[PDB]
């Protein structure tokens, strides 16, 4: 139909071995049945860390999105066409990134970043590359989740680490020799804040597009993707943190340049769910502490 619909959503599914009461299992069902995640061509998921809940979610999304990748950094067998980067089978946690699609996935590649804040690789953070055949056309979708802000980051800063991670993504894209007439999208929680930096050509926000050689999309919908002022989980965790705009889906300019590409932030609310933590009961109506970003790409 000459329109590509891609969504990315950091679903906040921390391991239940470390965070027992965040309703991971129930939200796997709520998200899986949610209306906001339907009718897409491809969906990028971030933070699908908990093994049981993530597999449950993927299972719930199987009907509409039967073509799925394994979760970044959880395994390294034939389920991946290639396992690149600093992959380690002994990390305490996986990368929490996965891509599902209603269309056949021709190639699945996982790549683990060389570095992050801290000298050790304890989560195989990185990206997932997919070559997808969407109605007689091959599109390329890379899903990722970049280094978060960390008080401790050695002699380097979170921004410098993210730039290096973005560099690995771009270097991989160039090396792949993808036809320049096919669409190449990079999406996920970049942990790069757009708020108050959209007009600053020197902001980390501006550098993101330069490093990935990507174009800037048209922005619609809500004004933030991690908002403690409207999101129930974010409010619980960080009541006074200003809203931030951290999730994106952008296109490589070294390939097919979309005549139009939009990133819309949605604010879907989930059915009410409750958890008990330290003898105190809490109720929420959000699927995650992050809001999903829905992209419309004209092809
Ligand atoms: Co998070
Ligand atoms: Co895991
Ligand atoms: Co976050």
């Amino acid at each position: 139909n000459d329109t590509l619909k891609v969504m990315t959503h950091n679903v906040y599914m921390l391991s239940t071995n470390l965070y027992p009461n965040w309703g991971q299992t129930e939200r796997a069902d709520l998200i899986g049945a949610a209306d906001y995640i339907k009718n897409q061509d491809v969906v990028i998921l971030n933070e699908v860390f908990d093994n049981s809940a993530s597999d449950r979610l993927l299972g719930n999304l199987k009907k509409e999105y039967p073509n799925q990748t394994a979760v970044l950094g959880r395994s390294s067998g034939s389920e991946w066409d290639k396992t690149l980067g600093n992959y380690s089978s002994s990390t305490p946690e996986d990368g929490g990134v996965a891509i599902v699609s209603k269309w056949p996935i021709a190639e699945k590649i996982q790549y683990v970043f060389a570095k992050g804040c801290g000298p050790d690789n304890l989560s195989n953070k990185g990206f997932v590359y997919t070559k997808i055949k969407k109605n007689d056309r091959f599109v390329h979708v890379i899903g990722t989740h970049l280094q978060a802000e960390d008080s401790m980051c050695g002699k380097t800063s979170p921004a410098s680490v993210r730039t290096n991670q973005l560099k690995e993504i771009q270097d991989f894209i160039k090396n792949k020799n993808i036809p320049n007439n096919e669409y190449v999208l990079i999406g996920g929680d970049m942990n790069v804040n757009k708020i108050n930096a959209e007009n600053n050509n020197d902001s980390e926000y501006a550098s993101m597009f330069k490093t990935l050689n990507a174009s800037v999309p048209s922005y619609t919908g809500h004004t933030a993707t991690w908002d403690a002022t409207t999101n129930s989980i974010a409010k619980y965790n960080f009541p006074d943190s200003p809203a931030e705009y951290l999730d994106y889906i952008i296109a490589s300019k070294d390939h097919a340049n979309p005549s139009y590409i939009e990133n819309k932030v949605l604010q879907p609310k989930s059915p009410q769910w409750t958890v008990t933590s330290w003898f105190q009961k809490y109720t929420y109506n959000d699927y995650s502490d992050h809001y999903p970003v829905e992209a419309t790409i004209s092809m």
